[PDB]
């Protein structure tokens, strides 16, 4: 195991909970991984796959993303920041996209499931880009209770960066619906204590976080430094307790650890 191996593992000793990370550098494809192969509960990071889904549709469907849906009272879940100032009205699958993704809305991710056919359906689009890791199996908010060992709504960090990675900076989607995840992500409102705390201020990163029961707090993001291929960095963090606190302060540890270690 490397040095950037050994202070992961002991900021993990440190914190004490569990760590996933994973690291991939554009520039020659190599990977970092620190229990890469380990399921985490997603929580909140499983609305990228959502989000892009819906993106997918919209390259046959070409004004999917401005089709109105109504918000609905009985719609409404336990966070719902955007969504709550449109009751009564609608918002569009855009908007939606967008709510969820910036704001980690969860009756936006509820609505971008229902457009799905699912949590099924978002996990058909996983499948659909090779991610064969990725289980989505429950609607907002219950897919956040992180239970230890539980497989519902897990992937794995190797998995969710190779993912991320495609989505962002691959090909998997159309170039329109690609720079639209880009700046999204890029515009993400939750993440200053996470992954981006811990990264040269000069780099320009989007991310997505979560967080859930067991403590759970977790990023994902890509990043774009200077003069060098841009990173894709996944950050997965759970906890023994039911009712432990959020430590976004270990997701950027983690990315420091990497940042310096590149
Ligand atoms: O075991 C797995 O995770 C993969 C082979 C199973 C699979 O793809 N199932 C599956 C995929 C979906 F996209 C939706 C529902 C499902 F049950
Ligand atoms: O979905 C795929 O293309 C890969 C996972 C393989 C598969 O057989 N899928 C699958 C299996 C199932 F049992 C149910 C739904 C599915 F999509
Ligand atoms: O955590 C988030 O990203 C926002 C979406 C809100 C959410 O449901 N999180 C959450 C759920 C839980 F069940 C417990 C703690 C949490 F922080």
């Amino acid at each position: 195991t490397s040095a950037v191996q050994q202070k992961l593992a002991a900021l993990e000793k440190s914190s004490g909970g569990r760590l996933g990370v994973a690291l991939i550098d554009t520039a020659d494809n190599t990977q970092v991984l620190y229990r890469g192969d380990e399921r985490f509960p997603m929580c909140s990071t499983s609305k990228v796959m959502a989000a892009a889904a819906v993106l997918k549709q919209s390259e046959t469907q070409k004004q999917l993303l401005n089709q109105p849906v109504e918000i609905k009272p009985a719609d409404l879940v336990n966070y719902n920041p955007i969504a709550e100032k449109h009751v009564n009205g609608t918002m569009t699958l855009a908007e939606l996209s967008a709510a969820a993704l910036q704001y980690s809305d969860n009756t936006a991710m509820n609505k971008l499931i229902a457009q799905l056919g699912g949590p099924g359906g978002v996990t058909a689009f996983a499948r659909a880009i090779g991610d064969e890791t990725f289980r989505l199996d429950r609607t907002e908010p219950t897919l956040n209770t992180a239970i230890p060992g539980d497989p519902r709504d897990t992937t794995t960090p190797r998995a969710m960066a190779q993912t991320l990675r495609q989505l962002t900076l691959g090909h998997a989607l159309g170039e329109t619906q690609r720079a639209q995840l880009v700046t999204w992500l890029k515009g993400n409102t939750t993440g200053a204590a996470s992954i981006r705390a811990g990264l040269p201020t000069s780099w320009t990163a989007g991310d997505k976080t979560g967080s859930g029961d067991y403590g759970t707090t977790n990023d994902i993001a890509v990043i774009w430094p200077q003069g060098r291929a841009p990173l894709v960095l996944v950050t997965y963090f759970t906890q023994p307790q039911q009712n432990a606190e959020s430590r976004r302060d270990v997701l950027a540890s983690a990315a420091r650890i990497i940042a310096e270690g590149l």
